[PDB]
């Protein structure tokens, strides 16, 4: 009985609905009756053209603000180069108006969309914190297609205020259910960047989203890491189609590309999911993604089955998001038990790294204590170490059930001699596994050079339930 969008460009939105069965299965969600009605999504970016013919109808002033110029109007700053068209393109992916004879449609075409202009100026910690913490009780989902530089040699993340904003968000946002933070995993593929060296994507508070090309391949810009949760389609080579969305100056574009286009699609699917079940917490949402994401159709050389039988890849997380499955599972979902946190400091003495270091430790996962965990969610390996050439290192973490998470792959451009200072490498690959047993940390020098350094701290942090 459901009638799909009549928008002129909808047929070109191959990733939403297609006969080729290689899409995000969004029409199946719309058919079940979910279009994002009642949900509020905010695009933290370079502004939003609120008067765009395909956005005005869903624009929400309450989900918007201009942090760069300190005013409530997020209108982009126009320039000959159209530098500030990025936020508008991301906004259209999430909630472009449907059946209005203009461009295409958003994943959640009935959702309310707002924008925070915060990238067009000095992006300070305060600027970030005010954006992430904007109207936490009105906005449900925050989408961010930006982050630290992808030169493949930086290690950076949120400063204190932004961290506090994230924490306040998941704790108090949405009436205590927790703000949903969707993050683009990065465009550093050509520089061999790792998204675990990015504190925003690496955070347990954000759903880090990677990309897949139309033909199901790992895009050139893609960054691999264990913190990524799932994937949505984006651009690839010139024989592959790209993302169709709203563009600056009230135009329509069929060339929105890179990691930037994936997070918004995920944000849209999550909006449909919240409509299906408004009581889902920030953790419930991550559980739904893990359970419903599909690897099939995605090519990668590292697909591996984890301890609970799910396929995972460092390029895709658990695979492609499936909107129909997301909204279906959401309706019947029982809120997960309170989050427990088990801290296990592993080292009893510093360890020389040399050419290779292996640290084994059998843990009980806080057995007999209030934070005993039998069903893992995120896991962090907080490492502090010195090394002469950081990029030559490759670090792996093996769970008791045999799941190998590569916390850090070699980064050829990273010649830093600063090592890691209590950096929290995170992995989503052992989700739902029993964490008790022997964990193994492996640090190896991937180069032939005679490198040297010392691992002075290894703290294993487990999050989960019993
Ligand atoms: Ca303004
Ligand atoms: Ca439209
Ligand atoms: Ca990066
Ligand atoms: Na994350």
């Amino acid at each position: 009985v459901y009638q799909e969008p009549t928008d002129p460009k909808f047929p070109q939105q191959w990733y939403l609905s297609g006969v080729t069965q290689r899409d995000l299965n969004v029409k199946a969600a719309w058919a079940q009756g979910y279009t994002g009605h009642g949900i509020v999504v905010s695009i933290l970016d370079d502004g939003i053209e609120k008067n765009h013919p395909d956005l005005a109808g869903n624009y929400d002033p309450g989900a918007s603000f201009d942090v760069n110029d300190q005013d409530p109007d997020p209108q982009p700053r126009y320039t000959q180069m159209n530098d500030n068209r990025h936020g508008t393109r991301c906004a259209g992916e999430v909630a472009a108006v449907a059946n209005n004879g203009v461009c295409g449609v958003g994943v959640a075409y009935n959702a309310r969309i707002g924008g925070v202009r915060m990238l067009d100026g000095e992006v300070t910690d305060a600027v970030e914190a005010r954006s992430l913490g904007l109207n936490p009780n009105h906005i449900h989902i925050y989408s961010a297609s930006w982050g630290p530089e992808d030169d493949g040699k930086t290690v950076d993340g949120p400063a204190r205020l932004a961290e506090e904003a994230f924490f306040r968000g998941v704790s108090q946002g949405r009436g205590g259910l927790g703000s949903i933070f969707v993050w683009a995993s990065g465009n550093g593929g050509r520089e061999h960047d790792s998204c675990n060296c990015d504190g925003y994507t690496n955070s347990i508070y954000t759903l880090s989203i990677s990309s897949a090309t139309q033909f199901g391949n790992v895009p050139w810009y893609s960054e691999a890491c264990s913190s990524t949760l799932a994937t949505t389609y984006s651009s690839g080579n010139q024989n592959e189609k790209q993302i169709v969305t709203t563009d600056l100056r009230q135009k329509c574009t069929e060339s929105h590309t890179g990691t930037s286009a994936s997070a918004p699609l995920a944000a849209g699917i999550i909006a449909l999911t919240l409509e299906a079940n408004k009581n889902l917490t920030w953790r419930d949402m991550q559980h739904l993604v893990v359970q419903t994401s599909k690897p099939a159709h995605l090519n990668a050389n590292d697909w591996a089955t984890n301890g609970v039988g799910r396929k995972v890849s460092h390029s895709y997380g658990y695979g492609l998001l499936d909107a129909g499955a997301m909204v279906a599972l959401a309706q019947n979902w029982t809120t997960v038990a309170p989050q427990r946190k088990c801290i296990i400091d592993i080292l009893t003495e510093p360890k020389d790294i040399g050419k290779r270091l292996e640290v084994r430790k059998t843990v009980t996962a806080c057995l007999g204590e209030p934070n005993h965990i039998t069903r893992l969610e995120h896991a962090q390996a907080r490492l502090t170490l010195s090394y002469n050439r950081r990029g030559d290192l490759a670090i792996h973490l093996v769970s008791p059930m045999g799941t190998r998470s590569t916390l850090l792959a070699a980064r050829p451009h990273d010649y830093s001699a600063d090592g890691f200072n209590d950096w929290a490498f995170m992995t989503t690959h052992s989700w739902d596994e029993d964490p008790s047993g022997e964990w193994v940390l492996e640090i190896e020098n991937t180069s032939e050079a005679n490198n040297y350094g010392t691992l002075t701290k290894f703290t294993l942090v487990l999050y989960g339930t019993a």
